[PDB]
DNA sequence: AGCTGCCAGGCACCAGTG
DNA sequence: ACTGGTGCTTGGCAGCT
């Protein structure tokens, strides 16, 4: 509680408060001899999270400094720890020697880990994306990029409104989100994690055209398709910012950044992507989605890109006649290519921490082994005929003077990592195996040293060894101590054992000490060469990763068709969908009785179907199933049906039933085109009897008569059964049921025209409804009935 | 590691931690269960560290999971309903050991709080009770027998254990109850012709008993609970009114966290088993009444004397199993001291059972004045090293203490002695668990030690050494320290033995206590919260001026608007229409909140409340499938005595239909079950119900279209609805004009046929 | 094969001679 | 201003049983 003034400061918390003061708002590891050490409240907060030791560093003037650390070796499980409880870390390091430092050594921050720019294996999880994403909102519209800094891969888009920001965060799930300071819907956003605000200029749009430039190479953004957008390059600018910032390294795999058009692909509500379970059921979980089906990849970064694919459908027709094709072609070669592309590994990730310099002496044996799969890859896609196919076959390069530098630098299993030698192989640098060489008297030496001291001074328990603190020694047991040479000139005592050192250990302690430290310090000067050596090569080595992660995707998509049955879908020109026999492609495996397949029939003509049915009838698994089969038929895949045609479609909306209802259904009367794919699942909800259904009624006739988009409309409600009479391009169908007695069979088939009845009481009856009341309530029904 | 697998074999289907220097490991099926529940990794291995282990078990026993633990032999294991170590439990929340069992008859089931030796019994009649007693109980642990039909009663459980039928048998649970108890027979607990109920109570003792290898003094008594003697809350409506946890599974926003300010966590756990059983016996209502009137005046008195009391009925089991360690005796020793104060206090208190309670809470002064002596004033958190007994309780040991303190200062005055006697100003005497006391000198000053210095270990920058003088004193140190330690251990030993003796009467005072914890908090719950104290009526009928909902009044910062109630056999029925948007359902909910905390013995947030008898509350308030079903079960099982409370059922089914179920069900309410009932609804078609039928009324809710804005008001009024909402909401929330237009038009031709 | 306690190394603090 | 001791986080492992 005294006043910290400057000179109030020790020079070592004069320097310590300045680098905290580049990072206020984060914990900032400070580097301290063998620990990395925290202060004030970082070290209070550092206790609660680690676990570890809240103490004092002693204080001369005034107040004692609140204080905790960590062994410097250790750091790797503490990051841990942290950023998966969604935690930045500011890494401070000595820059400086010591013994030429009048005061404090240098120190810099090197390094920052926050959730979002995580690139160590460790830290990552292998089959999920870790998205950083920058967001700002005009008064006019949103701005959002995603940068995937374990792979370069960086976007930009421009969404339109509020539901497609919300629809644009629910799919990329960013896992650090930097927001602007006068973000205004703060409702699409609050309770995410790794929220980070940023200051109003870091998103300023010359500012970022001039470092997306510099980061590019480029004078123009012309040639990535983004110059047209400022909007989306403020955000992109603003995250390239806090990407360097977080890295202090040069990026050159982040080469490029591409544009997301709404045009380019099916735009997804929230509530669409939820209802369908792409990659999260509805309860939370990753099991009974429909990648937990269509996912059998083989290496980390192909399921990284089925799981985007799935997300985003395209709309280029042609990128998905050569995604079918390829599918087709590879059906009879999954077998021999998928044990191949298993060994490949995480190839994308590696290359990444090769790009930053992080690179493990094990990525770069990973890396070998997957340039070793390359010629069988090659040998087995060469007799494959599909353009596309030998298009990847070609991307996917070899790499064979890469291979064999590898293959000659590097030895066959090397150890977690190059601090403690043991990653260079002999032959490499003949420099390193002769001071290799002097450190291998290890072997020889000391032990004739031994035998020879032993049978010279007569002395049985005479041993020669070494440890870390006092240096390589002669041992004789306390017993015979008296009776050694008094020239052996003592070095360290022992309870039962007195330990010496002559001159001719001495020199030979030495010799192998300064030669072991250099043959460290050139076997990391030739490890850090192997970088410079790959590092040209980087952009081929991307477009490689992407080409065995894309083949993995289609080699999966094709042994998927096979199996499960799929067939390949065909586009028409205009809005429909003609399903022959479509299954849910999920429910179909997770459900121990058979799948009823069913037909769909719709088009400009005939673009609203009016589903009725009984409770538990399959209304809603009819209209996901339809959802889930125009998603698959735009990823490039084969479909869960005897036969598909399908038309354009832009959006697929989607409502499943108190102001946020209303909201909803508006969004979707306002956005919806001649292309969309509309999902109304009971809406229509007011506080009287008919309230609720007049809204539904007048919903339905928009959709049909207005917008006139291929609508989905299953209802409780009968009284919209009497639409199609009334209004163009509207149909009943229903799902059969079949009474008979005290019971109720659900036959899960679609049928055209309306339910015969409504089964609500049966249903009533099945749940348990005593008799008795259910008697009283067919008599009710009855002077209903007979109104009309 | 063969050893690992035969030691597996001892206890296969239970969890098995092995010791391994740092770490315990468990290794198999034990690896996967334990990475997946943790949040700890595989290698099939997985790790726990020695000093947080504690830790780790009472998250597993929080789960269901046993654990054996094997320093080999496996020495030490933990189940999840017999745990009463303090790491392993939850201060403010109960821990539950159960067991169930079914007859040709019916099912019979029993449970015990081990620490605090509260045994229960009971007999359901059928498998709905006996589904809301396993909701309601909720034991951490649940024995059930082989033979064992209704499986998906406790199929979803955590803590399952299945057993041998033979452990269920009559003769063997009579004798074996009847030891634990000191009785002949049973008929002086009330349970001797309750066959069914005994039958698990003794599986579920001899479990106890086995868990433990102890005997289990405090476990003395047994009481069977009765169908008549509570209001009967299936599971759903025990979720539904938020009684201790919310619909999130959480704590907040609930009826505890308003009515809950008690002051020692026993008396917490006390009051939430008190809100989950409302008792009909309006004799111990009246009482807790009379109770909460009497005390309000000494309430601030009370709680902050109350408070230091703390959790004296789980440190007594640790007593009763002989684990206490030093802080439970000195926390112990602390609520003693407050006996006195608290004594004078309520001394002038006008209640039978205030003083009732006053004697129970008892003194123990001998008791006081023994730990007072014995122990000292903040004793560290184990016996293991000494320095728990105080000086001057026995003479012993304050002279094996007077030797080692002098050997000690000896040693010290010894290290002052070579210093200047050598000149050397870093030799100092440390002490090690190697060499014992040892005389250190710095690497520099080293070569000028004295030639009788015997080195002994070379360190970085320093050499220690022995002389003969050091291990002199070093042996009067050691032995005068060990023999203290020996005798600290056997003296504490000895504060259990005079303990003990008094462990009945320790228990009626923690109890009384606890009680007393409720009382005097629900006392001032009501002069706080301007509570009122409810009347009892002889024949159904509830009566409410003013009433509120509890929890939604403190919690929200709009002013909350009160409403009346009268429901009487003349009137049992009330239809509710208007708008829902939560003001249906809070009036439907304070209602049988208002019920249940009348039922409790505490005051209401009324004017006024008269209350005739309810034995059972309904709430379906919140699939089609799930709302039907619950309906069913209403109309099954409730009676002319019965609360029961319906939120527009008929959404999610045709219109006709779900107004058929909807009339036939207040229909069957009304004229057949005749249960008051509160039965909200969409269908202004049940407004003609008043018209058709005696006892039922029309009310409804209406909202204010002003500004741009609708305001939901939440003032029930007599009649019917005249207005729908729906679509106002729509135009608020952006629906095109002409959509509504359309609706408007649409919705004018169907209600205008009806 | 378990337990104890020195050590890793920057820095400030501190107490004994200039 | 200086020589030479001590203190401080956790994890590794030497030096004891
Ligand atoms: N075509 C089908 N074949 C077999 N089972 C089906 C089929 N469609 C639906 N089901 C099953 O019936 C259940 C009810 O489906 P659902 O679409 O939810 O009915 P609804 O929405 O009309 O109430 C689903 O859980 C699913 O398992
Ligand atoms: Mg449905």
């Amino acid at each position: 509680s005294a006043i910290e003034n400057f000179d109030a400061h020790t020079p070592m918390m004069q320097q310590y408060l300045r680098l905290k003061a580049q990072h206020p708002e984060i914990l900032l590891f400070y580097r301290m001899g063998d620990f990395y050490a925290l202060f004030y409240d970082d070290a209070k907060r550092a206790s609660q999270l680690l676990d570890i030791s809240l103490t004092k560093r002693g204080a001369s003037a005034g107040e004692p400094i609140p204080m905790a650390g960590i062994p410097y070796h250790a750091v790797e499980n503490y990051l841990a720890k942290l950023v998966n409880q969604g935690e930045s870390v500011a890494i401070c390091e000595q820059i400086g020697d010591p013994a030429t430092s009048k005061g404090p050594v240098e120190r810099k921050v090197v390094r920052i880990v926050t959730p979002g720019t995580i690139s160590d294996e460790a830290l990552l999880q292998e089959r999920q994306d870790n998205l950083l994403a920058a967001i700002w909102q005009d008064s006019k519209g949103f701005g959002y990029a995603t940068l995937d800094i374990s792979s370069g891969r960086f976007r930009l888009s421009e969404p339109a409104d509020r539901e497609t920001m919300a629809a644009e965060l629910q799919r990329t799930n960013p896992a650090e989100l930097l927001y602007a300071e006068d973000f205004a819907e703060m409702s699409l956003i609050e309770g995410r994690r790794g929220l980070r605000r940023r200051p109003l200029w870091e998103f300023e749009i010359d500012t970022a055209r001039q470092q997306l430039n510099l980061q590019f190479g480029t004078r123009d953004l012309v040639g990535f398709g983004v110059e047209n957008a400022p909007r989306g390059l403020c955000a992109a600018g603003c995250l390239l910012q806090y990407a360097k910032d977080t890295q202090r390294t040069t990026l050159p795999h982040i080469r490029s950044i591409t544009m997301e058009r709404e045009q380019d692909s099916i735009i997804m509500d929230a509530a669409t992507r939820r209802n369908l379970e792409i990659t999260q059921n509805l309860a939370g979980g990753a099991e009974n989605t429909l990648a937990s089906v269509l996912d059998c990849t083989v290496t980390p970064m192909g399921s990284r890109m089925l799981k985007r694919w799935l997300h985003m459908p395209v709309r280029d027709t042609r990128v998905l006649l050569e995604r079918q094709q390829t599918i087709g072609a590879l059906q009879d070669f999954t077998a021999g290519l998928q044990p191949v592309l298993r060994q490949v590994g995480d190839l994308e990730r590696i290359l990444a921490r090769l790009a930053l310099r992080t690179a493990r002496p094990r990525d770069l044996a990973r890396m070998r082994h997957a340039f070793q799969q390359l010629p069988e890859l090659r040998a087995q896609l060469e007799t494959v005929d599909s353009a596309p196919v030998q298009a990847l076959r070609e991307k996917m390069g070899e790499f064979a003077e890469l291979r064999d530098l590898l293959e000659r630098a590097i030895i066959d299993t090397p150890p977690v990592l190059v601090r403690d030698g043991g990653v260079i192989a002999s032959g490499y640098n003949e420099e390193l195996d002769e001071w290799r060489a002097l450190a291998d008297g290890a072997t020889d030496y000391l032990e004739r040293l031994e035998v020879r001291e032993r049978e010279r001074t007569g002395l049985d328990t005479l041993k020669v060894g070494f440890n870390a603190v006092h240096g390589y020694y002669i041992q004789i047991s306390r017993g015979q101590s008296h009776l050694a040479p008094i020239n052996y000139m003592r070095r360290q005592t022992l309870k039962n054992a007195e330990r010496y050192i002559i001159p001719e250990l001495k020199e030979y302690e030495d010799k192998v000490l300064t030669s072991k430290g250099k043959a460290l310090a050139l076997e990391k000067q030739l490890y850090e060469e192997l970088f410079d050596l790959l590092l040209p090569h980087l952009e081929a080595l991307q477009q490689s990763a992407s080409a065995l992660a894309e083949l993995d995707v289609l080699v999966n998509l094709a042994e998927r068709a096979y199996t499960l049955n799929y067939t390949c879908p065909t586009f028409i020109d205009k809005p429909g969908i003609r399903i022959t026999e479509g299954r849910h492609p999920v429910v179909e495996q997770v459900l121990n009785e058979p799948f009823i397949a069913n037909p769909l029939n719709l088009s400009p003509q005939r673009r609203m179907l009016i589903i009725t049915g009984p409770n538990m009838g399959g209304k809603s698994t009819y209209m996901r199933q339809t959802a889930l089969i125009a998603l698959m038929a735009y990823i490039g895949s084969y479909v869960p049906a005897q036969k598909v045609e399908i038309g354009p479609i832009d959006r697929i909306f989607t409502r499943v039933g108190f102001m946020v209802e209303m909201t909803e259904t508006a969004n979707i009367l306002h956005n919806a085109t001649e292309y969309s794919l509309v999902l109304m699942d009971e809406i229509g909800r007011g506080t009287s009897t008919y309230d609720g259904l007049s809204l539904a009624w007048a919903c339905a006739e928009n959709l049909a008569n207005k917008i006139k988009a291929l609508t989905l409309f299953a209802t409780h409600y009968f009284e919209l059964t009497q639409l199609p009479e009334k209004m163009e391009g509207v149909a009943n169908v229903h799902l059969d049921a079949l009474e008979h007695g005290d019971t109720i069979a659900f036959m899960h088939s679609v049928q055209d025209g309306a339910a015969s009845k409504s089964y609500g009481l049966a249903v009533a009856a099945l749940a348990g409804v005593p008799k008795e009341v259910i008697k009283r309530a067919r008599q009710k029904l009855r002077e209903l009935e007979s109104i009309s």
